[PDB]
């Protein structure tokens, strides 16, 4: 099923990642029930990843590469490009469909 | 492939963890290539699991099992015992095979 990607509120309509750029965002990642499991607001601190390399989820990798820089998203990860059938044991249950809302910044 | 476990040093070789109890350990976890990727020993804090539960890897369920009160064994277990074919991105990389280093402290 993969990712789908839902806005939430509108970036620059113009300016999308590109394969190798650092994108600069904050997230939060929730289980399919609302149950949080991570998030990069509840530190403070912006989430850095460079597109392309593996470093994210399939899901982020193909569903951030569609917001433009500003907008904020809501992405729906289906297992196969998330964390699969073992997930990850403690935190990610086995076969989980996860959502997160996720703003995209500013690219490096 | 499953899990491997092989002593460090001995437990008591009578008291092995049963279904639903708690099991108090300390462990390091490392890539293939020996890079660490976790340790409850950096934490100076004992991690805590309940066997059966799967709040830990398959190889933990069933390896941990075979490991006695007090002794040290290094496991190792295949992807499929793992984090499987998606692993966990930015930590964990697809079809890893990992080497837990893990001290069985006591039962509760």
């Amino acid at each position: 099923m993969g990712v789908q990607v839902e806005t939430i509120s509108p970036g620059d309509g113009r300016t999308f990642p590109k394969r190798g750029q650092t994108c600069v965002v904050h997230y939060t990642g929730m289980l399919e029930d609302g149950k949080k499991f991570d998030s990069s607001r509840d530190r403070n601190k912006p989430f850095k990843f460079m597109l392309g390399k593996q470093e994210v989820i399939r899901g982020w990798e193909e569903g951030v590469a569609q917001m433009s820089v500003g907008q904020r998203a809501k992405l729906t990860i289906s297992p196969d490009y998330a964390y699969g059938a073992t997930g990850h044991p403690g935190i990610i249950p086995p076969h989980a469909t996860l959502v997160f809302d996720v703003e995209l910044l500013k690219l490096e």
